[PDB]
């Protein structure tokens, strides 16, 4: 149950993500991400894009049906405080791309937590344009400490939860529609 590892899908839950958060230690903005693949298809790491912050974790290479991937990120430790904001892309065995947005901002006087999930037709790389589409134009969800469900097309749907604070968790279950 460390970031960069793949666990039994059933084992993913809040406490696992809070354990991931806690290992990043004391930093004002960080996120632990859990994505449970019950899509009925194998995913293969494509990449992560960071609009703000970083991760030192390498995306788990393969996430089979029934596995969850664990991942994390944190703000930089430089002088110009940013948050942790980005997009993870996995290719699915159907030839399409699973994309996940997270946004844990620094200055909560102006911004709040957001996340999103979407399947892109075909192979697509996580990048600035994908972040923009996902943050500004694809009805992202609030990190409002509630669950949000959404049909993805392609025979798939998602159910996910993000909390509202600067120490963030994001848990997403991708299942069959
Ligand atoms: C305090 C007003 C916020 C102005 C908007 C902005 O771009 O600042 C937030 C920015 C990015 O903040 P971040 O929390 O990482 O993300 C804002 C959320 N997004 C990127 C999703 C819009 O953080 C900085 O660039 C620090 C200010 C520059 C000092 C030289
Ligand atoms: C007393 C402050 C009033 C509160 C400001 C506010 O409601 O924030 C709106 C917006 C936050 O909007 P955003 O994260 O872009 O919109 C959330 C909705 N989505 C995710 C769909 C784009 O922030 C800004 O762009 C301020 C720019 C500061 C420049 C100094």
């Amino acid at each position: 149950d460390v970031a960069g590892a793949v666990i039994d899908g059933a084992g993913l839950g809040f406490d696992v993500l809070k354990t991931v958060l806690e290992a990043l230690g004391n930093v004002k903005r960080k996120i632990a991400v859990g994505i449970d693949n019950e899509s009925g298809k194998t995913w293969t790491a494509m990449n992560t894009y960071f609009r703000s912050g970083t991760s030192d974790i390498v995306l788990p290479h393969k996430v089979a049906h029934g596995k969850a991937l664990l991942y994390n990120g944190q703000k930089n430790r430089g002088p110009v405080a940013t948050g942790v904001v980005g997009v993870i892309a996995y290719s699915m065995s159907d030839g399409n791309t699973l994309a996940v947005l997270f946004s844990v901002p620094y200055d909560y006087n102006w911004y709040s937590n957001w996340w999103n999930v979407r399947v892109y037709k075909g192979q697509k790389r996580a990048d600035q344009r994908m972040y923009e589409e996902l943050y500004y134009h694809r009805s992202p969800f609030r990190g409002d400490n509630g669950w949000h469900s959404r049909g993805l097309g392609y025979g798939l749907k998602s159910r996910g939860f993000m909390n509202s604070s600067g120490h963030a968790i994001l848990e997403i279950h991708v299942t069959k529609a």
